[PDB]
């Protein structure tokens, strides 16, 4: 089969422009028209950013744009918006019935301020509680930087392993959320009385704190 | 214009078979045949599993199949296997420019486990909903496999007007978690009857409904 090729990277900067590359074959890109640029937000599956050149499906809104001297061939976006880092791939038909892909940019749109995760943190509900059992949580939406230390606090106590917590990633494109739970013992927890999450985000850090108080 | 839903997961096991669905309306989907998969596995450009159903992308071994009752779409692939988890992507075509793909699935087979996750309801707090904010937060703990769908539905309506996710990210326990995280504000949480939110889980599809109050 051989391959195809496309670049493993493409920086852009916040509102700019992208161009998108894709070597290929003669019988491809090389040779045929039938190319594809295709969009992953990277978690939601392919779909396609210019298709028989530049033909633009519905409602992919026009900043892209195919084209190709010959076997190689490329595709630029006028001016960014940070959903435009994505996954971009690149396709030629083939011989019938068949065609080829290959990966990269587009990927890069810098540009993007950055933000602070708004923790929130909350104690176990009802349920749980009639249930007999605990589950803590600390919430962090609004950061772009997605790379937070979390921090369980436990009647101001650095609590240690029965607390989970993981790579946060992209909301409507954007940028991160993430969420720590200290999953417990209402034992324990009915126990102690300072109850801490804390995010630290790029210096700043910011801590919630929960008392045996609230109502459920 | 889209419109297509492939099971979330399909169950790896050693040697076995598997089966999908995809599914949209009529017109397309129904009346036609149109649809036509994928393999994408962690991340690479996607193959070509059918290319019009009931053909194999030449170069494709014969266990991948491809099967609409008229108004859906499923597939098998007869002898599970290691190079089979992937993302299995699926298109019906479209207005020269639609053209829709079908969500993912993705597969399994070696030390694996194989269990039932664990949703679970926060409203908000108080303090939260003092001033001017809400969210609600559904975290679904470990899993097996972790390919969860959540949604949010107060006063019957399902919605996703208000939601993001928060991908299952492991538990170095090797099992699963994840979250969703809808806001509000206090509008919607007060201006409504009742919430849920629920998760559909390879064959397992728990549910939580929920309230208001005013705490106390």
């Amino acid at each position: 089969q051989s391959a195809l090729t496309q670049p493993p990277s493409a920086s852009g900067s916040l509102g700019q422009s992208v161009t998108i590359s894709c070597t290929g074959t003669s019988s491809d890109v090389g040779g045929y028209n039938y190319v594809s640029w295709y969009q992953q937000h990277a978690g939601k599956a392919p779909k396609v950013i210019i298709y028989e050149v530049n033909k633009r499906p519905s409602g992919v809104p026009d900043r892209f744009s195919g084209s190709k001297s010959g076997n190689t061939a490329s595709l630029t976006v006028s001016g960014l918006q940070a959903e435009d880092e994505a996954d971009y791939y690149c396709s030629s038909y083939e011989g019938s019935d068949n065609f080829v892909f290959g990966t990269g940019t587009k990927v890069t749109v810098l540009g993007q301020p950055k933000a602070n995760p708004t923790v929130t943190l909350f104690p176990p509900s009802s349920e749980e509680l009639q249930a007999n059992k605990a589950t803590l949580v600390c919430l962090i939406s609004d950061f772009y930087p997605g790379a937070v230390t979390v921090a369980w606090k436990a009647d101001g106590s650095p609590v240690k392993a029965g607390v989970e917590t993981t790579k946060p990633s992209k909301q409507s494109n954007n940028k991160y959320a993430a969420s720590s739970y200290l999953s417990l013992t209402p034992e324990q927890w009915k126990s102690h009385r300072s109850y801490s999450c804390q995010v630290t985000h790029e210096g700043s850090t910011v801590e919630k704190t929960v008392a045996p108080t609230e109502c459920s």
